[PDB]
């Protein structure tokens, strides 16, 4: 398998065209408001620490390692180990799957304690249903790492609208010195732009790319989930591949 | 387990973050504005007292101390429950968990009026389809709790559009003083920025730390109701905590 | 069933803090502009009649007094009541309930032909498949009262900006006078302020207060569908109101 | 059966009264923009003509005829005519139901399609499983009527947008003149406000009209669907009347 | 069938009508800003591409060959392809549909794979319970070539607020000109038309003609999904047809 490179070279070329059309017109020493970026994004994290529990946060925030270098499934490979369990409960029974539990147990941690509760001798009506209970609250643990990631894109730039009413009554207040209300609004104005930066071209993305992430590495672990059902009713090895390939729209010579 | 200090230390750095801002440009005698509180905070509170009953209103403000002050449901006793329950019902029977009521009414009152149904012998087609429902309408006490945060975040901002207008509007009135439109703009501008203080920085995270703290709480009662199907059809004390370890994720020896 | 002042000390206390804080800045006439009263209430009411059917818009704001003056249903009586059948059809039996119909038609109109249809011989899987299909469609007569003041709360501002645009146009076609631009500003800024004092702090609670009666009034309907079920099986009295009870949260002595 | 007049006095008193507060502060002649009503109503119907296919949408902006002229199915009807179906069953069994075909085929386009099939022989649990499912995608005819002007009441306001900052450019570049910003400003502070006379005293309520004429017009269907399954089971006349009355919330003496 | 002239003709006539506004108050030579069309159209597609992974937005960016030459399902074949399936499969029997699954395999390749599964034996307990999840996840394909064009529609105005902020800052840092204010805020209002030039006219409705394109081609598998349960039941030719033509809305003579 290799690394989906959709994110890097998404958010690098975000934040490149927006270093390119300040370079292009003035310098990028105006840009940088140093009492201005700890409001956007020492703010917005701090206040978007206090919406999740401590645990929950520092997952979402350090979940953009799967944003970034995330590799998508083998589909190829989820059908392989599908017929590879298949056969293996026809040629040596179902009671013979648990020295190979740690080998399923690498492919992702659902089909290792689905295997080890098939050979426990749990009925498939027990299996189905609390595994699939297990997958609905796996992902329930993915859609907290986004939902960190989607409070983010709400936090920095509503920080930003905070940052700048800060930093624009305290030069209404004074107000006396003509040029005074220029520079004062731009340094007013960077706060916003902070808050509009990071949270479109950075705090979305990762919002998003930990949500296709989610919905594809849940849609093979509900694959498993089927197979298994049809893999304890003694189903023929090659039904179980075709069973699949057409459920998740892959081709088979 | 000790408490969740991700919403203390949430809401402090956060409001500990614009109170530096303000420091730093200048003096905080300028933000301070007494009747531009009274409209955002005594008027967000109080629009916000009519969309709710009283009753739901009262719990949805003190419910505060369940987003500060609040300590997760170990996952790993509400298995050693489960594991506690099944053999007192397969070692004594069903009929002798009477003296283990009020020690299970402990743990949630959802356990210990869900074994006072189950020791008079109700069958589990009621017991569990009564607790799915008992829980349904027990988590519609704790989505009050979160509505009326979500409501204060809706309404702290939108009181300030207010209160910016009610003084936006007077210094049009008297436009003759030329350096009057300085210091009324920037008073209009602070109940605007009261408004934006509190929606995001507290009653945001507060409307999302009383849900985080609901659909675990709620999680860890789903499981009882899953877990006593089990105990009623006589089955093993290790293959409830098995069933319950994966449909939580929790690692067992 | 005593009285809820939730809303009304909800609403005055938010038109109470608005008008002081116009009496504060010192008058109240110059916030009194009559050409704009009839199209932010008379176009927003207007403009809204022709979002329902007249039926539906008649009935739903002669629904604001179930917003001020509301009383919930006593969930101790809710109790006593299907304690009282349970106990009437344990000893008279079913046929024996035509002389107490009229009775509980006056708690509410579906216990009554919810008995009606009970005395007549219906099957259980018709009575109950019925009456959750009565009351599924019971809601869209309440969930059409909260959708007109959940309709005007969002045509009441946006009537004002329309407001606006038509003052602050003609105020742009004649500029000769430049006493003009200021009490011009004004007086096209009042409607939308008027835009806002009614949508968010007199048709938002009232839509929510609207919707707290809903939930809470179809949460006892949905008792009496499940009481009934329970009833003609003949369970006992004591039974059906510990099952009550705990779908509800209340104590019993 | 009379004639809905919620939307033709609904509409036509929000037109008088956007037109009312313009004939009051000047003239109408500031106000007609000819080259402006091309961005907006030409426009959004065009850009909105786009995003559905040239069949949804020749439907969608012919629906205004059901949202104006919209006659509510009359309840007290919809339960004479089935229990007139019924007592024609009982009486003559089911097949002779063949010679009112076209009459009920002329109440509603679904009970003549769910006679037909009870006449050639399907068991009941197919004519009611393909009815809920001809229904069920009747709406998604209907909804499609609804999601255009649902697109429109987005498309003319954020057309406005458009038409404001083309007149609004055009205007910063030639700020040569000094009077060209009294006009110009005005000019294009029009095809905003066109942009909410039509999308939120036009769109809008026609968005919300033909959302509950169909909410209406479906209970209507959804009562047939039930009422020919309680009638090929053979039950009385009176009792799919008294089911159904109960199922719409009509009186019955 | 034919070509869908809906998005073709309708998007054009609304990029004319942004277009004739612009040669009617001056030149276009005023509305080209070459460094401005990069980070709106450059921008906001590489900020999009880090929201999706690399094969899920190529294939949502290309999906703007499926809005403009779009060919609508003829229904009148849906239901001539179902009458040629029956009377195949009743006169030659289940098995001898292997000589013409190439062919139902080019009408859409969800019948020519469930045929497959037709022909080898599978119970339609699996059957349809895999082509019925088989297609749940051939929308998440379709429904990408929507959430792209739905998160394109979002970030390019996103990034006109962004351009906007970059090219006003640059005017107020260098405010010295009195002449470099009026030429330096068109410029910096261009950034924003270019993004809701495309966000209305271009990126809406390209995810909407995906949208009313899934919802037509999803209809006609689950119909398929439908007729081949009725098949394997061995109904007639006849009363699939019947109840195709009911469950799509099509008149048969």
């Amino acid at each position: 398998v290799h690394m989906d490179v959709g994110t890097i070279i998404g958010i690098i070329a975000a934040f490149l065209l927006i270093l390119i059309s300040i370079l292009i017109g003035g310098s990028i020493t105006a840009f940088i408001n140093v009492p201005s970026i700890f409001i956007v994004v020492g703010g917005g994290m701090a206040a978007a620490m206090g919406a999740f529990p401590l645990k929950d946060f520092i997952r979402g925030v350090l979940a953009i390692k799967k944003a970034f270098l995330w590799k998508p499934p083998d589909l190829n490979d989820v059908i392989e180990t599908i017929g590879e369990i298949a056969s293996k409960v026809r040629k040596e029974g179902i009671l013979a799957l648990e020295g190979d539990i740690e080998l399923y147990y690498q492919k992702d941690p659902l089909l290792g304690d689905m295997i080890r509760m098939l050979v426990d001798g749990i009925d498939i009506n027990d299996i189905k249903a609390t595994a699939e209970m297990a997958l609905a609250q796996l992902d329930e643990k993915m859609s907290t790492e986004v939902a960190v990631w989607e409070k983010l894109a709400d936090l920095f730039p509503a920080f930003g609208m905070i940052g700048t009413l800060i930093g624009l009554i305290q030069m209404l207040r004074n107000l006396n010195d003509p040029s005074a209300l220029g520079p004062g609004m731009a340094v007013a104005l960077i706060t916003t732009l902070y808050g509009a930066i990071l949270a479109n071209a950075f705090a979305i993305p990762v919002a998003n790319k930990l949500k296709k992430a989610k919905d594809m590495e849940v849609l093979v672990k509900t694959i498993y989930i089927e197979a298994i059902e049809k893999i304890q009713k003694g189903e023929n090895p090659n039904v179980v591949k075709q069973e699949a390939a057409i459920m998740l729209g892959v081709e088979l010579p």
